[PDB]
């Protein structure tokens, strides 16, 4: 029932999706600043420009924090303010307001988490080739560097990327996300160099060697699923895991890609110099897994010889199917396969519909409900020993969910975004309570 002593309760949220402020004190334009300004690439033509005005409201927003209880606060840095143009020169405003971010959760007894890359990626690094040129790995160290520097000993916990295969699949075979391309024979190229920026970062990190800090990575996965017993429907799950949950797993713990990645990119050995495996696979000091769903797979005649069957119910509003077995199989998995290594599950959360009541109340149960069931998933896999070491959940504040904009809620925190009004929901009281009594009910 009870979790460890000193488990770490979290939540989580990324610059772009609710900082704003995306022209002021320096900052420079990312990609995601280019990507919202194209019509028709966005819900109800939504866009960054305030978001949740976070830059602004940092101090309310930690207080909020504090209101909860949280031992942990997973935010990401937006690189276009540290570094706005391809001069490379440190914008120093930029860098305070992340100093104060993180003076501020010392002061109420929050350890910071923090990703170094949540997808907003500078548009002058974009210029430069973007993740299909290998020297970005070199601009992404150097970048990491300036941040352990001026932070490292303030700073515990340390991610370099969060969910690389979504920059490579919405980034580049579907153009769903910044930068917006659509040739899926790039994707083994922007895999290796989004690995590569992650060696060359923790090698940065053990460089300076911050007193007591730690540093890691965050990878999404989808517990995979045939959709029945039937040979040719195994054989497509057992492909479709290899490819969507291992493609970084292997390369980062083994030091080598799978088969299934190299037959969806041959290309890809054309890109990996000498030392790069080692570079990418040298120790990390914990993973960060991401889960909100699984995939159900079944055989299909045509190529790839894969399909994944849509569920219709239990869903969210995003159309995601809730199965809190995922999670569960999804740690196991990782922990049998790479062995009992430290783990944060660093997002996990649900999207409904959210309205404030008559009073201004925000109930949201079935909210409760997917937390309920995924932190005992959680806690069962603990139980069958997986060292997991914290929880976050997605996200601190309704905000800007991508491509749909603002009409997907994923927030503990309801947001009225024309007022800037906060409001906790009923899963944020009760998530609460979680953390005081450190287990469910
Ligand atoms: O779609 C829900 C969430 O998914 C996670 O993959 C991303 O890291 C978040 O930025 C996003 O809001």
């Amino acid at each position: 029932k009870k979790f460890p002593e000193g488990f770490l309760w979290g939540a989580a949220t990324s610059s772009y999706q609710i900082e704003g402020a995306w022209n002021e004190d320096g900052k420079g334009e990312s990609i995601w600043d280019r990507f919202t300004r194209i019509p028709g690439k966005i819900k109800n033509g939504d866009s960054g420009d305030v978001a949740c005005d976070h830059y602004h409201r940092y101090e309310q927003d930690l207080d909020l924090m504090r209101q909860l209880g949280l031992k942990t606060y997973r935010f990401s840095i937006a690189w276009a303010r540290i570094q706005p143009d391809s001069s490379r020169q440190i914008n120093q405003r930029g860098l305070d307001f992340y100093r104060r971010l993180v003076e501020g959760l010392h002061k109420r007894d929050i350890l910071p988490m923090a990703t170094l890359y949540h997808w907003d990626l500078p548009q002058w690094v974009e210029d430069e080739g973007g993740w299909l040129s290998r020297e970005s790995a070199s601009r992404f160290a150097e970048y990491t560097h300036a941040l352990v520097a001026a932070l490292g000993d303030q700073i515990p916990l340390w991610v370099t990327h969060n969910e690389p295969m979504v920059t490579v699949w919405a980034g580049y075979h579907m153009g769903l996300f910044a930068p917006g391309l659509k040739d899926p024979t790039l994707g083994g190229r922007v895999a290796h160099h989004l690995l590569l920026s992650h060696g060359q970062a923790l090698q940065a990190f053990r460089a300076l060697s911050p007193a007591g800090s730690q540093m890691g990575i965050t990878l999404n996965f989808n517990t995979i699923y045939p959709v029945s017993a039937e040979p040719a429907d195994v054989e497509a799950a057992r492909r479709m895991h290899s490819f969507q949950n291992e493609l970084f797993l292997e390369p980062l713990i083994r030091g080598q890609y799978n088969q299934a990645t190299l037959m969806a990119y041959p290309n890809l050995p054309e890109f990996i110099a000498p030392e790069d495996m080692q570079t990418i696979s040298a120790p990390i000091d914990f993973l960060g897994v991401n889960y909100y769903n699984p995939m159900r797979v079944k055989s299909s005649p045509q190529p790839p010889g894969i399909e994944v069957v849509q569920v219709e119910s239990p869903v969210t509003a995003m159309g995601w199917e809730i199965a809190p077995e995922g999670l569960y199989d999804l740690l196991m998995g990782i922990t049998r396969t790479y062995g009992k290594l430290p783990i944060y599950i660093t997002e996990n959360g649900a999207a409904f519909d959210d309205q404030p009541d008559q009073s201004g109340q925000v109930n949201d149960p079935q909210r409760v409900g997917y937390f309920q069931g995924h932190i005992g998933a959680a806690r069962r896999a603990l139980a069958d020993g997986v060292d997991l070491r914290g929880y976050y959940a997605w996200s601190l504040l309704d905000n800007f969910e991508w491509a749909e904009g603002y009409s997907k809620r994923f927030g503990i925190i309801y947001v009225d975004f024309e007022t800037q009004q906060r409001t906790l929901k009923q899963s944020a009281q009760w998530y609460r309570d979680v953390i005081a009594n450190n287990g469910l009910e």
